[PDB]
C-alpha cells in the first residue's frame, strides 16, 4: 500500500492492471521443483528450484510475480495455502495474540516486503484445472520434468 503500509489486498480484480497466472510444481522424492508465471500481456518466466517443497514453490512464483510487475498487480494462484497464509499475515498486521507461521517464514517475509512496495495487489485463488486459459499455461511450464501432467 501507499507510504510502505498494510493497507488490504484488493477484494476484486484491478481493472486495467496486469494479470499473473503463477505457479509452482515440486517433487517430493527428489525436492527439485519450478516456479514461474505467464501473464495477460505476453510474459512469462520460469525458474528452477532444488530443496524445495510445493507450498514454497507456490509461494515463489507470487514472489516473482510481485518483483516482475508494476505498482498495481493481480495475480492467480491455486494455492490456497499461498493465499491464506500472505492473507492473515496483512489481516493479523503487527497485533500481539498474532503468532508467526513456523514454516515458510523467510519466504513470506519477502512477499510482504514485495507487496508493502505496491499500491494495489489483488491475489486470487482458482482450483488447478485443464483449458488453454493461464493457469493451465504456467501448470505446464513448471510441471515439465517435476511431475507428470
Ligand atoms: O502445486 C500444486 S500441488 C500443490 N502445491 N501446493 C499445493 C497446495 C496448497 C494448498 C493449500 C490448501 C488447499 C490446496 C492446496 O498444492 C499444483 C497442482 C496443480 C497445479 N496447477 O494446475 O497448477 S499446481
Ligand atoms: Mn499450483
Ligand atoms: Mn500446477
Ligand atoms: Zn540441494
Ligand atoms: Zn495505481
Ligand atoms: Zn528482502
Amino acid at each position: 500500500g501507499p507510504g510502505g503500509s498494510m493497507y488490504q489486498l484488493e477484494k476484486e480484480p484491478i481493472v486495467g492492471a496486469e494479470t499473473f497466472y503463477v505457479d509452482g510444481a515440486a517433487n517430493r522424492e527428489t525436492k527439485l521443483g519450478k516456479a514461474g508465471y505467464v501473464t495477460n500481456r505476453g510474459r512469462q518466466k520460469v525458474v528452477t528450484l532444488t530443496d524445495t517443497t510445493n507450498q514454497k514453490t507456490e509461494l515463489q512464483a507470487i514472489y516473482l510475480a510481485l518483483q516482475d510487475s508494476g505498482l498495481e498487480v493481480n495475480i492467480v494462484t491455486d494455492s490456497q495455502y499461498a493465499l491464506g497464509i500472505i492473507t492473515q499475515w496483512i489481516h493479523n498486521w503487527k497485533k500481539r495474540g498474532w503468532k508467526t507461521p513456523v514454516k515458510n517464514v523467510d519466504l513470506v517475509n519477502q512477499i510482504i516486503e514485495q507487496l508493502i512496495k505496491k499500491e494495489k495487489v489483488y491475489l486470487a485463488w482458482v482450483p488447478a484445472h485443464k483449458g488453454i486459459g493461464g493457469n493451465e499455461q504456467v501448470d505446464k511450464l513448471v510441471s515439465a520434468g517435476i511431475r507428470k501432467v
